[PDB]
């Protein structure tokens, strides 16, 4: 396919290698002596020679006495389809001839040794390792698309694989060498492992990274492969696409003080796959829990749930240098995948600075609000939005208006969900909330029975709309947080709530709020009116004007399938039952959904809008994968 | 197209304004008193209403007596299709009823103001705005593609227009302002200016840009545009990829200390225009020549040449703070182009930090090695490759080989060529030269009558085999650079170049480094064989290994359509001719090509590898539109 150039020397001999899948262009013309008009050809039986005048070719046999006139558009093309061996004379000789006689006045030959170089990948994603895929100079996304996938070392028998095919005699010839290389730039990105002495054992040595941008490999003759481990060193990013370049190169030394020149080279792409993260619609795997030793209601209560369930339940405490939500807050379940293996990935962004078990991958975070906790970033389910489909969900982030000069989540964790692009990020209002998280106000849900999914709100308005009907009812005198001893001196009933002007205000305006983040999701989303339940809920305004939950925020559940772990929130009683409660089962249990109110603050006697306790559940990964999705340029 | 969400308020008005191209969702059932049961509802003229309940839209009449159940699952959906006037009273009003009466308990109104609201740009790429372009808040490539294209301000008739459009009443309702703004991050990328005082008179402000990230409007009634001229501030680069936002917002006051809320947004994409090459092939317009006051053989032969062509001839003399060949080396000529202006556009490199005129725009950059100079630009005519064509050529830059630790143009200039993309720059190997310059062994031709062109290559072996044929014949003897007096005591004859061993090897090894760069450029440009024409040239090996020409390389020649400008070689003379001028004749004419010799030498005496002139052309820009290329992901 491709054309090299290879001149005959004047009244001499150059010896070339020949690298399979080239070809030579061959000048006779120079090397002619002066006053020479015609010249000849022989070869050998491997080698096949063309003469070409002006464009036109003919094949030539071993032995011609064939001659043809000496003209500079008048050359050789020469080509080799297999490799040379011991048993090989492959070569190309031609003899010059002056107007007068038929016995030639010079020779030029052009001795050859053909080799097999080929880096190979798997490009095709299979999980195996094809032999010199066209392709593998490229990276294309979608069903159709090509080039090999590398998974980020979160911690070799699960890195990706790459080989050196090679076939040959015994040796190179003299002044040759095949060296390994990468870029100054990707090394920080990559590292390539590799056996140095397979004679003195199995041991695998780092290559080819950071601080080594080259390798001198070994020739073994015959057909030989050397096999090589690559592994990704870092997530694509604000300025590192997840594309990196290996070169494979055959160099011919030259002279002293002169560089040796790169007479073929091979090269492999490889893409970073991208972090992902699991929108709650995937199946559960293991629920992670934090809390206090002494909150036995939740602990009980959630295994309870769990125990609806084939998940497994992991219970982790508070520690000195987390916060009270940590494992919700500080962690995010995620994963990479390859064609050949994946695992789940968290995201770990400790406050001050234990874990999962050996099952995963760690990315551990190296100025910040509370936006940038993780109780800020949500992912949805697969939508399609305007005819085009996101087969992996959308991340939601939690932000503040652009003219606001409000909180938003860090430049460098906003870039890199922006930069892994699977995920389409997409900004939602989260500022005018205390704690400023996106989970505070909205939930996914799936609908048992089906593939669709519910959006769900957080719902002041509903909350008025109910609180005003008991009392309509007789109920005015209702209280709530029943049970929690250190509420009862406020004596908080439907009668006071309803009677205070000043939070009306606050919570039609939390309700303007909502609805803004409400039209911003159908929108990105794709969902109408039908695709969304509201959940009551009520909110006390701060000093900085931002709400604080009134009583626990029911929207950020557990969803398990079918079960949600959903907050109690010890609303007014009514028939000695939570108006709140039997008005969201009345929502949610017509669609099978199953709901187990969960208290999680009756051990701290007292609710002032803080919650102390913190969930995260693992899920199955999607089963799409992510090279099959085409996202835009 | 786009829902926003309305609610009613508990028995009270709600006033609202409504942007034309969204819709609302009104929710009825929030505002209902406790213990109503259905509702009915009135409207003006020019609001149209439709009740739906589970995803079932009716159209319902102006004033009805029709009521509906009230549920939360039954909603108000109200669209206007026309901008209010003061003639206007536009506004949906619903009644509540209980079980018992028929007249109404209780009502929550909503009153409206529809105005209409679109910021336009030439999305089309026609010259003029068109109005709304439904695709104008994205970019696309190609023919069919879409968005609009910004100039960079090189130096406001000739920037970009942008027209905010709007339609309403006399004055926008208590509590509401529009605002244009930018990103941060887009602030140093852009600037935007406007009549802020158009009642006091014309004068043009800018309001948006570094350090302005937003302005308020000011809102006039009936239908009123406002015109903004927008200019880019900067080419596409390393980090940034050419494309900027500009948004505009209706915002509504909340309260003090609260933020305005956003409540419709409307945003234009603008990509600003790549700087663009002109190759060889394009029509000549200028060609500038530097050189010293006394160089009068050159300036006499560079003046008749040019009197062959309909070009003008402006002269340049030497500066202090330039270099002998700066015309060349320090200025770069290319264009920028937009669908209603364009522009020539000088890169400007000055060695240790005059012009054109008024008519070029001017780019002058803000550790150096010979490898940035101009002469080590250059780019193809048109060229299609393996299938993909690259419809303004490709920028071809020197360079070493990975491994060799030789010299690179600057990484900053390098960036800066790739990022403007539609030139799809390849590296070449210059660093085996002296100097360092793809100029000095490569150049483009047209063949005249038709639409093709050749690829000319310097060559060693042409030049051995040239005198080695003269030296056959009986002119050994002959002597070269005839005419430079410092050069006589040397008396270089084609024996004693032949006889010389050294220089033999020396040159030999030149070929190879040309070789390797004529299959980059055969497979990068998709060059065959019949595509190249070899001219002779000599070198002499420095200290470093490095090629200095013998004597003056032919190749870096003026081309003018057929005319070309050639440096006169002073080769060995034979029966009182040059024989390299003869050669290079015999190959060139047969084609149509007409050639003259220029000497840029005798003033100096003697040639020691360096030429003290420069010359460059400015050309026609390419007739395709950059806009109409699709470049790779
Ligand atoms: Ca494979
Ligand atoms: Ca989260
Ligand atoms: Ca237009
Ligand atoms: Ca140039």
């Amino acid at each position: 396919l491709r054309e090299r150039t290879v001149r005959l020397q004047y009244g001499s001999r150059v010896e070339a290698v020949y690298v399979l899948g080239t070809y030579l262009w061959t000048d006779v013309y120079s090397a002619a002596p002066a006053g020479a008009q015609t010249f000849s050809l022989k070869h050998s039986e491997h080698v096949w020679v063309e003469v070409v005048r002006d464009g036109e070719a003919e094949e030539v046999a071993t032995n011609g006495k064939q001659r043809w006139l000496l003209s500079p558009s008048t050359t050789l093309r020469v080509t080799m389809s297999q490799a040379s061996t011991e048993a090989s004379s492959d070569k190309v000789t031609v003899n010059y001839y002056d107007e007068e006689g038929s016995i030639p006045i010079d020779q030029a030959g052009l001795f050859l040794t053909a080799i097999e170089i080929s880096l190979d990948v798997d490009a095709d994603r299979d999980g195996v390792v094809e032999k010199n895929n066209p392709k593998k100079a490229s990276w294309t996304w979608g069903p159709e698309g090509q080039g090999a996938i590398l998974l980020v070392n979160c911690d070799l028998k699960d890195m990706s694989q790459m080989i050196l095919r090679t076939k040959g005699p015994d040796r190179l010839p003299a002044g040759y060498e095949i060296v390994l290389y990468i870029s100054m730039s990707d090394s920080d990105k990559v590292g390539v492992f590799y056996v140095e002495n397979p004679f003195f054992g199995q041991r695998y040595i780092h290559i080819l990274g950071r601080r080594k941008l080259y390798h001198v490999v070994k020739y073994t003759g015959g057909s030989a492969e050397l096999l090589f481990f690559v592994e990704g060193l870092c997530f694509p990013d604000e300025g590192f696409s997840g594309l990196v370049s290996i070169h494979v190169s055959l160099l011919e030394y030259m002279a002293q003080d002169i560089p040796l020149t790169p007479i073929f080279t091979d090269t492999v792409i490889f893409r970073i796959a991208p972090w992902i993260m699991t929108p709650n619609i995937l199946p559960p795997v293991s629920v992670f829990v934090c809390c206090m030793k002494d909150n036995y209601l939740f602990l009980k209560e959630v295994k309870n749930l769990v125990e609806k369930t084939n998940c497994e339940l992991k219970v982790c405490f508070q520690y000195l240098n987390r916060g009270d939500r940590w494992i919700q807050d500080e962690i995010e379940f995620g994963y990479i995948e390859a064609p050949h293996k994946g695992f789940p990935v968290v995201l770990d962004s400790p406050r001050d600075g234990e874990l999962l078990g050996p099952d995963f991958g760690y990315v551990t975070r190296e100025s910040v609000t509370s936006l940038d906790s993780f109780g800020n970033l949500e992912v949805s389910p697969p939508v399609t939005v305007n005819g085009k489909t996101y087969p992996l969900g959308r991340i939601l982030i939690g932000s503040s208006f652009p003219l606001s000069g409000g909180r938003r989540m860090t430049k460098v964790v906003r870039d890199f969900l922006k930069a892994q692009q699977v995920q389409a990020p997409v900004e939602l209002y989260s500022d005018w909330l205390t704690v400023g998280h996106v989970d505070e106000f909205m939930s996914f849900v799936p609908i048992p029975g089906t593939k669709k999914f519910l959006l769900l709100m957080a719902s002041t308005s509903a909350c008025y709309k109910l609180f005003r009907e008991k009392q309509k009812d007789g109920h005015g005198e209702a209280i709530m947080f029943k049970g929690l001893g250190g509420m009862s001196s406020k004596r908080i009933t439907i009668n006071k709530i309803l009677s205070n002007e000043s939070l009306v205000q606050e919570n039609l305006y939390f309700q303007r709020c909502l609805d803004w983040n409400r039209d911003i999701l159908k929108k990105e989303l794709g969902l109408t009116e039908q695709d969304i339940i509201d959940l009551p809920a009520l909110f006390k305004m701060d000093e900085d004007h931002r709400a604080r939950a009134f009583f626990p925020n029911m929207v950020n559940m557990i969803v398990l399938d079918k079960d949600l772990g959903i907050p109690k929130p010890f609303g007014p009683q009514v028939e000695e039952e939570c108006c709140l409660e039997m008005h969201v089962r009345g929502l949610l249990e017509p669609l099978g959904l199953e709901c187990t109110f969960i208290d999680d603050i009756s051990a701290y006697h007292k609710f002032l809008g803080e919650v102390h306790c913190g969930t995260n559940v693992r899920r199955k990964p999607f089963t799409f994968k992510w090279w099959h999705m085409v996202p835009s340029r």
